[PDB]
């Protein structure tokens, strides 16, 4: 008999969005740890890990370690109609086969309740190739989102070069050739924060880069980790309550 | 002969929207009382009745009861171009076969004039239902619009359950099952008012409540009236110079 | 060598949009007097002339008069991505065959470089039509723009009529008939400025007037010159650094 009440429904909304863009169904591992979603796309090139630490909710209950699959496509539909600044309780009951969403006014005068059938989804299998180590770059999430969305006019293959205090995005297509340089501002105190062990230059699929970048709604900064010849990682982190990561394979030559 | 000129054309633009949702030609009864439209949708389930009273216009001249058939499609198209803050004169001459919309700039520097051919429309049939209403809820027009656009994600029939302190809007369907609930106590003399004759519960095509709920461009509040086994009424008041009133058959067996 | 950096990219962005809606490829003559584009629509009925005087750029080098033909589709695409308020520099090296675009932050913090392949476009026939007569009218660009879009709900041919008093745009079609009238009697002494010799009433292909009107993003005002049985002209002066000028064939039975 799980329960998970976040305070501003806007979060769930911005999440399911990001994630729906990559898989249309997925399992919600509910542990008293918190909620997590792990999943791959249909072409098995990209990974989603999302954590919501139990201390992220304003209520919580997971004595059990239950799993709930559901339709993201449908959750996305129900979530679009849910006011941004309403509260939102996820809920289950033993073998119910139905999860139930519950929105309430701040002023406690509007109450909505939505109920989705669940699935019925198979074991995750592949997950968590780790750990990149070699180079880290951090930057403006929405800056980043733009840069991908931008490169896409050229090819659907971005190339990321990590230089001494440099991160360079190139692409090629029929149109021609673009790039974008970002020098590293550093380092304190109260811009781009490269931190390489290496000049390393991998490249990636833009379709998928794009899917990821939708994350910029959850976090102002975004972190990119690389390892020559390994699944790279893009991490959007909630400040005190969890993270969203994507891993994606390089192109090989 | 008929001249009828409103100050700000926004009002016309907004109204033809409301009603072009239900029917695409209507007869306008023009009489010295003012303009009135009364129309029924092709399936005979929903009736519109709109009245702009004579004083809604900055000036109004209607010797005799003439009837003009107008293609709401075309009208709507022409109103889309007329500016919100311009004035609009609707005029028709003795045996003119056409009606003419003239619009002027507040500063009289610009003058637009549009002529619409006018149709002959088979007489709009069944008459206004009434009257005794067990119940009467009155909530925010814009809220109500959201509620019916919301319910539409589920299925296309909305059940409206009326309680004291409550009115429940429920759906069902392939995506699942929602309900939005609005409560009604306090506070005189300072939400959602309700009225005690009985607990009553009817349901209705969402297709049509949708068409209705565009009424929220005309009035901050909408009023719902209901009676057992009878056509509900949704009335939006136009600034105390007319009303837009809709009626829909329950989806009873 | 050639090198032409404008201060705010906005200009090129709004510019390519204008001409891109007339031809999808065209020639960029760059002489030391400035940049010029002459272009004819495929249907050989209408004409773009566009100049930007050398004083218009923050840096401008053009010792000899080289031509660059290039794809307006691609160019439009690249400039959608470029920030309005970034600098943007245009370069071509001896016979390079590729032009390079270079955007930069005001604060030199992000740098972008795009490269496009150029082409050979064949010279488009007839120079520009010379003789102009005493019909003129100058209005708000944006009001002009609205009027075409407006007149287009009726037909596909606007009829422009210059009188001492004002200019009359009219149009007919399925929907009905419509006109817009504007006047210019006096300013006396602090929008419309007619200055004709004789009354003159031509008509025109709305499709193109639409295309032309996009110019309104360039200049707050717009001048239309006419001449009995001749191609009219629409001029959008850039603010003393250039002009965008369109020529269209009248339509006579």
């Amino acid at each position: 008999m799980l329960e998970a009440q976040v305070q501003f429904a806007s979060l769930w909304k911005r999440l399911v969005e990001c994630i729906n863009g990559l898989v249309n169904e997925a399992n919600f591992d509910c542990n008293p740890g918190g909620l997590s979603v792990q999943a791959m796309d249909s072409s098995h090139v990209a990974l989603v890990h999302m954590l919501l630490r139990d201390d992220c909710f304003v209520k919580y209950q997971c004595g059990r370690n239950s799993i709930l699959g559901l339709n993201l496509a449908s959750l996305s539909k129900v979530l679009k109609i849910v006011d941004s600044n309403d509260s939102l309780s996820l809920r289950h009951d033993d073998d119910s086969d139905v999860v139930t969403l519950t929105s309430e006014n701040p002023e406690k005068t509007r109450k909505c309740e939505y109920q989705l059938k669940l699935l019925e989804i198979e074991a995750e299998s592949m997950g968590i190739p780790e750990m990149d180590y070699r180079s880290t770059v951090t930057l403006n999430s929405a800056e980043f989102a733009k840069i991908v969305r931008d490169m896409q006019v050229f090819g659907d293959t971005v190339t990321i070069a990590i230089s001494k205090e440099g991160v360079k995005f190139s692409s090629s297509g029929d149109v021609g050739q673009g790039y974008t340089f970002l020098q590293a501002a550093g380092v304190s105190d109260r811009g781009v924060e490269v931190t390489m062990e290496e000049p390393i230059t991998l490249s990636f699929a833009l379709r998928f880069m794009g899917i990821f970048a939708k994350g910029s709604t959850l976090s102002e900064r975004v972190t990119l980790k690389f390892a020559k010849d390994s699944p790279c990682m893009v991490e959007y982190g909630i400040d005190n309550v969890g993270y969203l990561r994507y891993y994606l394979a390089p192109k090989v030559d």
